[PDB]
């Protein structure tokens, strides 16, 4: 195998042979790839139209190189709540707020996260601002999960060999297939999740990767462009269960949610988004809460997939009570306290 | 303009706006583009399918940055004989031998040329092996042209600012839109040429660039994959004249040429290819001679373009006579002697 062989095949608009995508990604992760080669591969893989098999090979190499958590430290029903980012809408941190609520409802959460790429404050940035430690290693994340009910895996910390690739990506700016890999490479390997995809035409491929792993996942894309379940309009959901994918459209109005305007979900810097978290967890009613409760419920539905309508109802009930009882506010405080010890 | 904008447009499989290819190439030539960006552009432009407008902009930037020849030193009817290479056959240097014959027939030839990419020898390398000085500045190429009847512009010598692009070309290996630019960027700007193209789907694009310039050119592709008029099988000729492009098929056997086997046109190292030049110019008959006579005749038809079958007949006569009189052998000896001075 070689770069001229693989790049040539891609520029011929042909799918790769089995193992070729993995070879390429392994060359990239081990530092044996030139930036020009990394870039050529990223762009070519994107314009050919990647397959689930191919993207799965990429994610697989990353996970084969990632720092794992210790054995028997991640509950079999742990869930992730994370998105690709890149929706260019710059919102409050919906996945992170949902994650907290979900944990507070008693679903174990091992969250994969990262700083912002284009937004003002990403999940990792806002958690930082809240006083939550984002620098924890495998053992401490494992302890966080057991002691608090939530663990945060900071992507750069668990995927050190990915730096070469990430660098090239910033240099070229355009989204590529690599923009899918974040959600697909949680190092704790949870089997369930609510997974945001900003790219409507690649979400199905992402779902395909999760199906192959037999995860219970909702891959979500808001029809307004959000890599979240949105409240401003309908969302597209690729529901992954029993190794199968099926495309659905979801309308929150069916569950009594009023439509919101995108500006109502708008975020700011880390201090502002941190304030927004506290407000929701503090019981503030409004569009931000509604969006949080919806995405939380979605994660719980994914967890249950390990009955659609009853599952959503139960999820909305549980997510709302987790906030109203103070359990979610208390969990964030305990999470902060955990790191300070 | 910006890289995320331009690259985003290409990955969305859209043609660029007027001026965007030029901005990109200008960033590349002025050392303002990172290797990753260069590569991403080359690959993205290739897989979108470049237009004649876009490739003409690339070539135009290169020519706007090139060392020119002194004013009033390039005959208005000068011709080029050159191809893309990248045919992966390692043949004898047909364009270079053809170029000598054409000059010997009294048609001024300013040849754009370069060392080999994958071939064992290459045009510029074979000339060196023959004692010809390839690394001459603008002033001396002009003198060579006036005194000998032929001039060689060494692409690296006249296009220094292309160095960044050439490096990335090497690293990624795969042919890209950049592989079209050599024949399109002769710094002497001849208005006629026999132009070889190894990429059948891109030959029409090259033809359109010459058409926009109102050049008189035959863009040629051997149906055996040769970036020359072949003697193995038929050939596809995009004829360019009066700003219009007419595609047509060409069979050498219609002029008495026996079909040869590509083994017979095979090449070797510089010393080997240099020997083959001396052999053809010395009167040796066989498949190599025939191919040289055919391509030389093609260049002469292109020159005439500044009647199809009659032009080819006169072209074939003039080519054969230029060898048979010894004029081509003599012109090479004088070309060598010119360099030793
Ligand atoms: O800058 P962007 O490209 O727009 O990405 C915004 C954030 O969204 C993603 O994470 P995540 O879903 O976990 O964070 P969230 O809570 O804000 O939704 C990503 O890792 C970023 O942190
Ligand atoms: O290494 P390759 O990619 O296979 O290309 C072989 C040669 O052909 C091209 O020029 P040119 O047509 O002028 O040289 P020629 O005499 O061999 O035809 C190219 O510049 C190379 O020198
Ligand atoms: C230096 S960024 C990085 C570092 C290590 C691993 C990964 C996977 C990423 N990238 C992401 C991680 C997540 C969790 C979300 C998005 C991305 C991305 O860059 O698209
Ligand atoms: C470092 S190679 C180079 C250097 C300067 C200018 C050019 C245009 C090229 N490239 C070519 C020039 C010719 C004449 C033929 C082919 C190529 C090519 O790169 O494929
Ligand atoms: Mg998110
Ligand atoms: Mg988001
Ligand atoms: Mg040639
Ligand atoms: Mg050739």
């Amino acid at each position: 195998p070689s770069w001229p062989q693989i790049l040539g095949r891609l520029t011929d608009n042909r799918d790769l042979a089995r193992g070729q995508a993995a070879w390429a990604m392994d060359q990239i992760m081990t530092g044996n790839a030139r930036p020009a080669q990394i870039a050529a591969f990223a762009v070519a893989m994107t314009m050919k139209a990647p397959t689930a098999d191919e993207v799965g090979e990429l994610a697989g190499v990353m996970l084969s190189h990632a720092h794992p958590l210790p054995a028997d430290t991640v509950p079999d029903d742990a869930v992730d709540v994370v998105g690709t980012g890149g929706d260019g809408v710059n919102t409050v941190n919906l996945s992170t707020m949902a994650a907290i609520v979900v944990a507070a409802a008693g679903v174990p959460v091992v969250k994969h996260g990262n700083r912002a790429a284009s937004s003002l404050s990403g999940g990792a940035d806002t958690l930082e601002a809240l006083g939550v430690r984002i620098d924890l290693g495998p053992d401490l994340v494992a302890r966080s999960l057991a002691e608090v009910g939530i663990g945060f895996c900071f992507a750069p910390r668990f995927h050190p060999s990915y730096r070469h690739a990430a660098a090239v990506r910033r240099e070229i700016g355009v989204p590529t297939v690599f923009n899918l890999l974040g959600p697909l490479t949680n190092p704790a390997r949870p089997r369930a999740g609510l997974i945001g995809c900003a790219f409507a035409d690649l979400a199905e491929v992402m779902a395909g990767v999760f199906a192959a792993r037999r995860s219970s996942v909702l891959v979500v894309h808001g029809d307004d462009g959000l890599d979240e379940l949105t409240t401003t309009t309908t969302s597209t959901i690729w529901r992954v269960a029993a190794g199968s994918v099926d495309k659905l459209t979801f309308d929150p109005a069916g569950f009594g949610f009023a439509r919101a305007q995108l500006d109502q979900l708008a975020g700011g810097d880390a201090q502002a988004n941190a304030a927004a978290v506290r407000a929701v967890l503090g019981g503030a009613r409004g569009p931000v809460r509604d969006a949080v409760v919806l995405n939380a419920a979605g994660a719980i539905v994914a967890h249950a997939g390990l009955e659609w309508l009853p599952a959503w109802e139960e999820g909305l009930r549980r997510a709302s009570a987790a906030i109203d009882t103070g359990a979610a506010e208390q969990l964030l405080a305990r999470w902060v306290r955990f790191g300070r010890q």
